[PDB]
């Protein structure tokens, strides 16, 4: 069963069996669940409504113009090589772009700020929990993702919209995230978003309040593969609009990432590169395997 994971029981008696659970979850799906993570549930239902709004108001008219620029205003045969997506990009550190974007509200904007900063708190947070259970020093992984710039935070807002003809085309085709840790606040009543675990598509399921927290191919490389970055897409349905708020914790672009030398006995598989490589490489060969792009960087 999918994980669930309390971060309050870490304040007390609790806390041995929840790391262990966090640790297992990180070595055997890549993905888990959090609840009473500390962000305040108020603001997660405003970001919720202010998505699903814009959605409606701005993204909705450029995601039909869109399909019908394409030709996938009628779907008819398999298309594998395009997203049944709607999405926008927001930029934190190094450089925030959220006072770019035209067409969101004062109110959208302090907002998502707001959520950001938190979240990249917790972010940080969470790796420190990942270092106790690797028996890595607190801030490691902090440390390694700093480069000289700190590090890349940015969140990707998605909505997938009703499909016709789902068994088509993919909400969003299947691979591995090329970054640090990712934190999504997902739809809590639309699924659609699954994970690759012992030969099952396994969903994730909508939980209200909830974060998802999975592991990027930059932690693979620093635990020397004791944590794996797992396979995961997006499927679509006749009925239903899942919304998808996505925030990656990513190195900076002249990080050093190289295997952690505690972690790593007999000589490591894994390659060692700075961050700003593997993303040129990881752009053009998204949804191809994973493992040619760790042999690439050697
Ligand atoms: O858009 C993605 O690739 C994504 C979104 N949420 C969680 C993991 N990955
Ligand atoms: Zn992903």
């Amino acid at each position: 069963k999918f994980p669930v994971v309390d971060l309050s029981k870490l304040n007390g008696e609790e806390r041995d069996q929840t790391m262990a659970l966090i640790n297992e979850a990180c070595e055997n799906w890549g993905f888990f669940e959090i609840v009473n993570h500390g962000l305040p549930h108020d603001l997660m239902d405003k970001i919720e409504k202010m998505t699903k709004d814009h959605y409606k108001t701005c993204q909705e008219q450029k995601f039909n113009d869109m399909l019908k620029s394409k030709g996938l205003d009628n779907l008819e045969t398999e298309v594998e090589d395009v997203d049944w997506e709607s999405t926008f990009y927001v930029r934190h550190l190094p450089q925030s772009n959220l006072n770019d974007i035209s067409d969101v509200s004062d109110e959208y904007r302090t907002a998502m700020k707001d959520f950001g900063k938190r979240l990249e708190n917790l972010a940080e947070d969470l790796l420190d929990l990942l270092c106790e259970n690797l028996g890595l020093e607190k801030g490691y992984l902090k440390k390694v993702f700093h480069g000289t710039k700190g590090p890349t935070f940015g969140t990707k807002v998605s909505n997938y919209p009703p499909c016709p003809k789902p068994e088509m085309i993919k909400g969003l085709r299947a691979h591995t995230d090329a970054g640090g840790i990712i934190l999504l606040f997902q739809d809590d009543k639309v699924s659609g978003l699954q994970l690759l675990k012992d030969g099952d598509w396994i969903d994730v399921p909508p939980l209200n309040h909830s974060i998802v927290i999975n592991l990027g191919d930059q932690l693979e490389v620093i635990t020397n593969g004791k944590y794996k970055s797992v396979l995961h897409r997006v499927v679509t349905q006749q009925e239903g609009n899942r919304m998808s708020v996505a925030s990656f914790y990513n190195p900076g672009s002249d990080a050093e990432i190289s295997p952690a030398t505690s972690l790593v006995e007999k000589d490591s598989e894994y390659p060692s590169f700075v961050f700003d490589d593997y993303m040129k490489l990881y752009a053009g060969v998204k949804f191809q395997p994973k493992e040619p792009r760790f042999a690439a960087m050697k």
